[PDB]
C-alpha cells in the first residue's frame, strides 16, 4: 500500500517565524556567483562544457554536509549528429527510502551555430533552474542533514535530477528530444524499489516530480497544468502569497504574482513526459508564455531578473521543507 501514501501526504506548514528564517537563509548573490555563473557556458552533449557542467554540479553537491549519493546515468543513443553519449546526474538522499520528492531540470544547452561571435548559453533554459536546485541544497543543508537520522515516526526523502539531452539537436521530434529523461524513466520503470521488492518500481517511489524549466525572466506566469498535482500547485500559490504579505519578497506585487489560477490549453513537451505517461504525478514549473528571449542568443545573464529568481528560490525552499516535514 505504500505507493499510495503520496495520495494522502500532507505538508507540515511553516509559521511566520520559520518563513522569515528560510527567506534569510538563501543568498541570491552566492548562487549567482558560485552556482549560476559557472554554468553560463555552451554545454550541449559531449561538448567540453557538458563535462564542465557535470563536474560543477557534482562538486557543489559533494561539498555539502547532507548525505547526498551521486550517480551518473551514462548511455549512448543515436541522434541527428551521430551516436552521442549522455549523462544524467542523480543526487539522492536516503536512496533506499521508499519515497522521494524529486526536483529536476535539464543541464544541457541547445546547440546553435555561433553567429556574430555569440554563443547560446540558455540562461533560463536551464542554467538558472540548475543553480536554483544547487542553492536549495546549500540553503537547506543543515535541515536536510537531519534526514540522515533514522526515526520510525514517513519513509520519504529528497532527490535531485539534472537531465542531459533535453533539447533537440535538429528539429524537435519524439526521437530528437528528451534523450536523458526518456532513458532514465525507462530505467527507473524497470528497476525494483525498494531493492528486492515485488511489483513496485523506482517510479512508484516518485512521490512527485517538480520539473523546473525556463525560469529567470521577469514577470513569469506559471499555469496549473495537472489536476493530480493541483493541490501542490495551490501550496506554491499560498506560499507566494504568505511570503509577500510578510514582506519577504522583493519587487513583488499581488497582481504580478507568479503562480496562476488558470490551467493551460495545450500539452507542453518536456522532461516530465516519460514520467507522466507512466503515472508519476508532475508539478511542471515552466511559465506560459515562455521567456521573450527563448531560444535566442539573448537568453543570457543580462536578461535574467535577480529578484524574481530570489523570490522563487524562497518559495521553492519553503515548499520542499513543508513537503518533507523539515
Ligand atoms: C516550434 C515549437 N513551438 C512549440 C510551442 C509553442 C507554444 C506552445 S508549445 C513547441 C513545443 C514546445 C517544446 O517543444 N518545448 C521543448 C523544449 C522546452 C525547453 N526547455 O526549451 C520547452 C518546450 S516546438
Ligand atoms: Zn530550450
Amino acid at each position: 500500500a505504500w505507493p499510495e501514501e503520496k495520495n494522502y501526504h500532507q505538508p507540515a506548514i511553516l509559521n511566520s517565524s520559520a518563513l522569515r528564517q528560510i527567506a534569510e537563509g538563501t543568498s541570491i548573490s552566492e548562487m549567482w556567483q558560485n552556482d549560476l555563473q559557472p554554468l553560463l557556458i555552451e554545454r550541449y552533449p559531449g561538448s567540453p562544457g557538458s563535462y564542465a557542467a557535470r563536474q560543477h554540479i557534482m562538486q557543489r553537491i559533494q561539498r555539502l554536509q547532507a548525505d547526498w549519493v551521486l550517480e551518473i546515468d551514462t548511455f549512448l543513443s543515436q541522434t541527428p549528429e551521430g551516436e552521442r553519449s549522455f549523462s544524467n546526474i542523480i543526487s539522492t538522499l536516503n536512496p533506499t527510502a521508499k519515497r522521494h520528492l524529486v526536483l529536476a531540470c535539464h543541464y544541457d544547452s541547445k546547440y546553435f551555430s555561433h553567429w556574430n561571435n555569440r554563443v547560446f548559453v540558455g540562461a533560463t533554459d536551464s542554467a538558472v533552474p540548475c543553480a536554483m536546485m544547487l542553492e536549495l541544497a546549500r540553503a537547506l543543508d543543515k535541515k536536510l542533514l537531519s534526514l540522515k537520522t533514522v526515526s520510525d515516526s514517513p519513509d520519504l526523502s529528497l532527490q535531485l535530477i539534472f537531465f542531459d539531452g533535453e533539447e533537440a539537436f535538429l528539429h524537435w521530434s519524439p526521437q530528437d528530444s528528451l534523450y536523458g529523461s526518456r532513458h532514465l524513466a525507462a530505467k527507473m520503470a524497470s528497476t525494483p524499489h525498494p531493492p528486492g521488492a515485488r511489483g513496485t518500481s523506482q517510479l512508484h517511489g516518485m512521490d512527485l516530480l517538480v520539473l523546473l524549466d525556463l525560469i529567470g525572466a521577469p514577470n513569469p506566469t506559471f499555469p496549473n497544468f495537472f489536476p493530480n498535482s493541483a493541490r501542490w500547485f495551490e501550496r506554491l500559490q499560498a506560499i507566494e502569497h504568505e511570503l509577500h504579505e510578510l514582506g519577504l519578497l522583493k519587487d513583488h506585487s499581488l497582481e504580478g504574482r507568479y503562480f496562476q489560477n488558470y490551467s493551460y490549453g495545450g500539452v507542453i513537451q518536456d522532461d516530465h513526459i516519460p514520467f507522466l505517461r507512466r503515472g508519476v504525478p508532475v508539478l511542471h514549473l515552466i511559465p506560459s508564455p515562455f521567456p521573450e528571449v527563448w531560444h535566442t542568443m539573448d537568453d543570457n545573464e543580462e536578461n535574467l531578473d535577480e529578484s524574481t529568481i530570489d523570490n522563487l528560490n524562497k518559495i521553492l525552499q519553503v515548499f520542499v521543507l513543508e513537503y518533507l516535514h523539515l
